[PDB]
């Protein structure tokens, strides 16, 4: 109970989170590269411009089904294509709030429908050498908040120093969002998507699936009845 009493006090006193730079797109650091592909490598889906909601959430779209974003100059549905979520950056409105046991969190200001694009997990894109250095620094300074998610081998998104609102989304063993790795313009991106209808005011969470680098020993405080005890 000793730690809880302190947490009650902290929640009262903590007016704002530590500063970070709010950015729109991933920022490669050092020798990290972002890759591109020729347009010939972007798939054309099965949607037609005459369909009710071409390439939409509820459509038959194979690109959406395989986690490929359509390209606007290529998609058979043309300007009616509803599968350009990462590039268009239309996110549901959200706000940061202070939790008791899980630091700062994020809650939605609007209703969100099952399958809707919620956010892109954006940050600095760093290599293993840089990740280890940052994790070691944090550990040496008793920092227990990590914002690192692997994109692929030797390319890690660190939303700590620079990121967007997705950096505030906490882990839950019964979450209402999930990460998905998509191919956008010939390279990988990490999106957050709603698992169910979510009501305005609700905290947005996802299952970290042990991907948050540095949290491998962390005890989960999500409070779900099916809690694994860890961030995954
Ligand atoms: C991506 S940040 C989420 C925002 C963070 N709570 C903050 O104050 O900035 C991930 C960190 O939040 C904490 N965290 C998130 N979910 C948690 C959970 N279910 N149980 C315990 N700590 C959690 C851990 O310290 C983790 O390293
Ligand atoms: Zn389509
Ligand atoms: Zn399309
Ligand atoms: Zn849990």
């Amino acid at each position: 109970s000793k730690e809880l009493r302190q947490l009650q006090e902290d929640r009262k006193n903590d007016k704002k989170p530590p500063p970070y730079k709010h950015i729109k797109v991933n920022r490669p650091i050092g020798r990290v590269q972002i890759f591109t592909a020729d347009l010939s490598e972007i798939p054309r889906c099965n949607c037609k411009a005459t369909d009710e909601n071409p390439c939409g959430i509820d459509s038959e779209c194979i690109n959406r089904m395989l986690l490929y974003e359509c390209h606007p100059t290529v998609c058979p549905a043309g300007g009616r294509c509803q599968n350009q979520c990462f590039s268009k950056r239309q996110y549901p409105e959200v706000e940061i709030f202070r939790t008791l046991q899980r630091g700062w969190g994020l809650r939605t200001k609007t209703d969100i429908k099952k399958g809707e694009f919620v956010n892109e997990y954006v940050g600095e894109l760093i290599d293993e050498e840089e990740c280890r250095a940052r994790i070691r620094y944090a550990q040496e300074h008793d920092i227990t908040n990590f914002y690192m998610l692997t994109l692929d081998k030797d390319r890690i998104i660190d939303a700590g120093p620079k990121g967007n609102y997705a950096r505030f989304m906490n882990h839950c063993c019964q979450p209402n969002c999930e990460t998905q790795k998509w191919s956008v313009n010939g390279d990988t991106r990490v999106g957050l998507f709603a698992l169910s209808d979510i009501k305005a005011g609700t905290e947005l969470t996802f299952n970290y699936n042990l991907e948050c680098l540095g949290n491998g020993k962390t005890v989960c405080k999500c409070g779900a009845p099916n809690c694994s005890g860890f961030l995954g």
